[PDB]
């Protein structure tokens, strides 16, 4: 009788606030559909991953083999994901990955599986367009990059690229600070230095401290009054809004979702959101989330819960489709990675004080594939 769903997220350690907003997308997104599929209930056994690896693993094992789940949803961070594929494919386990963008698990033919679908991210995905933005609207012709030093920096370094390289344009540089920069100075001097031959930077550094002193110190250091920058959605998302809050004033930069799109489905998921929350505004992960448990709630509802059929579960998920808080959402076909609306967006301040990511324009139907 109950449908039972594993969810495995990273929800304690310092990326314990990601795999948090990924459950509370997630729930809900499964309570908005009432918690039952063809009169059966749904169960979801959480685990927690801790953001490791081999507990990655030993996590998922117990929801295969002890829970005897019949889908898994979740995967915080790419090198947990990396450790538990194997695990998950060979276990025949649908799974549904929210967060973990490495490029990798939808892009590489090798990697990929029918079994995995992701409804965040690859890697660069929400950025990519800022750059044809950057090109064909603003102007830039040569440009300089700039991430904190990690595998996710690196890929979304080489998705812009990609895509500013497409439209015509140039990258000049590249400039990589390790994780957990404290002084931003010399990093800055040596964009500044870069930029000398180019009209603007891109930066990303994840929704993270390092991203609030990096902003913080670009404007302080005067590199904002005189170099344009683009930074990264994550950069400028709303749990670090207000502590960026002057510094990206006038930025513009690709993104997943904000509370501030001004379409009836946004709004909806910001009422209820907050409804739930003390009228605090969902974020990037919550968004990611609340398509996690959309998606499992139309195929479920499509097959009419009987969950058990893999066959009818797999090609339910292959042709869930719907108008999310972001626009319409589906899956590319061969990646089983996002088919999706892109938000370009402008950090404003409102009358009251509080700072928001503005829609200025809308990128549809932008797959994983396309850099
Ligand atoms: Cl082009
Ligand atoms: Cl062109
Ligand atoms: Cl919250
Ligand atoms: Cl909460
Ligand atoms: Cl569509
Ligand atoms: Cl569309
Ligand atoms: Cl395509
Ligand atoms: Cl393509
Ligand atoms: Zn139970
Ligand atoms: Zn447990
Ligand atoms: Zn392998
Ligand atoms: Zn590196
Ligand atoms: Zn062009
Ligand atoms: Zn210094
Ligand atoms: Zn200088
Ligand atoms: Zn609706
Ligand atoms: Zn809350
Ligand atoms: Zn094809
Ligand atoms: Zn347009
Ligand atoms: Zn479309
Ligand atoms: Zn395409």
């Amino acid at each position: 009788e109950p449908i039972r769903i594993g969810v495995l997220l990273t929800l304690s350690g310092p990326q314990g606030v990601n795999g948090e907003g990924n459950l509370r997308g997630l729930t809900l997104a499964l309570d908005q559909a009432g918690m039952q599929f063809g009169g059966r209930p749904v169960e979801l056994i959480i685990e927690d991953s801790a953001g490791q690896p081999e507990q990655a693993i030993t996590k998922t094992r117990q929801l295969i083999e002890r829970d005897r789940v019949h889908l898994i949803a979740g995967i915080t961070l790419s090198n947990e994901a990396a450790a538990v594929r194997d695990i998950l494919v060979q276990a025949e386990m649908p799974t549904i990955v929210t967060n973990a963008g490495l490029q990798a698990l939808t892009r590489d033919p090798a990697m990929r599986s029918p079994y995995l679908f992701r409804v965040s991210f690859a890697n660069g995905q929400y950025d990519a367009p800022a750059a044809d933005y950057a090109y064909e609207t603003l102007g830039y012709r040569r440009m300089v990059l700039h991430a904190a030093d990690y595998a996710a920096g690196h890929e979304e370094m080489a998705a812009f690229r990609s895509r500013f390289e497409q439209a015509g344009g140039e990258i000049v540089d590249e400039v990589v600070a390790p994780i957990g920069t404290q002084d931003f100075g010399p990093y800055l001097q040596r964009i500044e230095q870069a930029a000398a031959e180019a009209d603007a930077v891109f930066a990303f550094h994840g929704t993270s401290t390092d991203a609030i002193r990096f902003l913080v110190q670009y404007q302080e250091f005067g590199l904002k009054d005189s170099i344009p920058l683009i930074p990264s959605g994550a950069d400028v998302d709303q749990s670090i809004l207000p502590e960026i809050g002057d510094a990206a004033l006038g930025l513009v930069s690709g993104t997943l979702y904000t509370a501030y799109n001004d379409t009836p489905e946004s709004q909806e998921f910001v009422e209820a959101f907050t409804a739930r929350h003390e009228g605090i505004l969902p974020g990037l992960v919550d968004y990611a989330g609340y398509i996690g448990g959309r998606v499992i709630a139309e195929a479920l509802t499509a097959i009419d819960g009987e969950v058990e059929n893999k066959e009818a579960l797999l090609e339910a998920l292959k042709a869930v489709e719907f108008t999310g808080p972001a626009g319409n959402f589906r899956f590319h076909p061969e990646s089983q990675g996002p088919v999706t609306t892109i938000l370009l967006c402008r950090v404003e301040q409102l009358d009251d004080g509080t700072y928001a990511n503005i829609v200025v324009d809308r990128i549809p139907d932008f797959d994983d594939l396309s850099f």
